[PDB]
């Protein structure tokens, strides 16, 4: 790339926790992602419950697509691996391709609410690394928006949010028949997580958030402590805007068996009360990890999980 | 000591982040602290503002005495240094005596509200070790209470509270004439800190807290992430109950110039608006550190501060 630009990118990420990377992918790569993911999407049937559980069962998720792991590590590596160098550099870490997600919003929808990566990186240790590449598959413009807003970790150091969240989850799990509707309980529980409302977030960050425009081929890179949300799409441009999102970890990122168990317990409890059937894409990262943990782990590191270890070369820089 | 007891202490601290240590001091030592501190207390004139600033300007501080560094490191060492070995063991750290405080409450006062050590260890980095010894100078009984309540870090991991507080502090410091009375600004500001009310704390911990009885000679030992508060003193026993508190760090604990700076800016802003004159006991640790930092630090480590370095042996285990 430019070299001077690659230096500004490193610099920015080091200050904010994130950076917009312009023209990192080519229109051919974008197109292949559009087709592959459209096809994948057409085959499976997917609910709003696993994206809801991930952000704490709060049920202010207003997206259209919220699909996890529609495509495998090998498809992703195919266009991502040649980029891991730039990212490893920008972050000074050693990045592994892990799981992914497809999100879409229709005009006049809230999409995702303010949040940090505590849902996305639930099965890993809070203090171990995590970052994401958000690839918009539909143009984000000044007049129609529908993009994202994001806040410098300088202004809002999201790491603390992970603890508040876990306290909230621990409370979810204390739910009872006697308590009434599960979702209503979870939503009016007087936890700390529940006091942190959009009014409070706004008061905390003021106008410190940023919101950029994106032509196809641009992407947004951000660590798991960046507070971010979807912005509503104004009508008259896209019937639907999609983003494909790649989750990355570090060579040394370890599994957090404890948070993992909390989620399973909450998920379990929820689907039992609501008679629902959570479906997970064979080769979902979450399922793979859950099993390595339920067998018992020989090591703390993700890299040493059988399947990850076998496919490791494809997941990391060349 | 017992040996089998010392293992139950180390064990308990490893789970809860604290432990009651029975009969760790002798009545003779207690009497010396009582006398020394009463003389020291009698000499100076002390206000409620520096303890109000230390818990974020929230003005729910209901103590009688709230005096920092009435006595120097050498007095403290004189009865503490022979104990550092037991603490060093329990915590697997290598402790340095630093600063101290004296708190007292009259009957039917709230004393200090739920808090962590974020005010007390303001000038040190969050992730660096901190702990305290709380020595009741007046008996704490089941019938009159007046002691403390404390929560296991397993139930309330208080490290997250440091960022929440820092966010609040940052807001404090954006205060403005146009905003009206500073203290009301700080207390009604829609920060996350202000959202965590006693109700929220109660909902969070439930009955997880503990509250022990204390004979003179007993002490309570806890790291800076343990949530704790004063319990009201029922009348008919003490006119006033005092506690002397010793603050400890690790050999490798570092200064945090950034928090230190926020604190001074808020302190300064406060004394300006209210026309007040903060007084600091000569050889206050806060002032000693503030000066090193203002001159510019050669090292991040507290131990490498010049006054600390010179007096380092008095501060650590034999």
């Amino acid at each position: 790339m430019n070299r001077e630009q690659v230096e500004q990118l490193k610099q920015e990420y080091e200050e904010k926790g994130y950076c917009q990377i312009k023209k990192i992918f080519d229109f051919s790569a974008i197109k292949t992602i559009q087709k592959t993911l459209d096809q994948a999407k057409q085959e499976s049937q997917i609910s709003k419950e696993k994206v809801t559980l991930k952000l704490g069962g709060i049920d202010d998720i207003d997206t259209n697509d919220h699909a996890y792991d529609l495509v495998k590590y090998d498809f992703v590596s195919s266009f991502i691996q040649e980029k891991l160098a730039l990212l490893n550099y920008i972050t000074g870490k050693n990045l592994m391709i892990m799981h992914n997600a497809l999100f879409s919003v229709e005009p006049n929808h809230k999409g995702l609410p303010w949040h940090v990566g505590v849902g996305s990186f639930s099965f890993t240790k809070t203090e171990d690394f995590g970052a994401s590449i958000w690839i918009p598959l539909d143009k984000i413009t000044k007049e129609h928006r529908g993009g994202m807003q994001y806040v410098s970790t300088k202004i809002f150091p999201g790491q603390f949010y992970y603890s508040v969240f876990d306290l909230h989850l621990k409370n979810n799990i204390k739910w009872d028949e006697s308590q009434g509707d599960l979702n209503e309980y979870v939503a009016n529980a007087n936890t700390i997580y529940n006091k942190i409302t959009e009014d409070v977030i706004d008061y905390t960050i003021k106008d410190g958030y940023e919101e950029d425009e994106y032509n196809l081929g641009d992407a947004f890179f951000f660590n798991k402590y960046v507070l971010h949300q979807s912005v509503p799409l104004k009508p008259g441009l896209h019937k639907l805007r999609r983003a494909f999102v790649i989750r990355l970890v570090d060579y040394d990122t370890r599994v957090d068996e404890e948070r993992l168990g909390l989620f399973s317990k909450y998920s379990q409890l929820h689907s039992r009360y609501y008679k629902t059937l959570p479906r997970y894409n064979k080769d979902s990262v979450l399922v793979m990890v859950s099993r390595a943990v339920q067998k018992g782990l020989k090591s703390p590191y993700l890299r040493d999980i059988p399947h990850v270890q076998q496919t490791l070369a494809a997941r990391m820089a060349a």
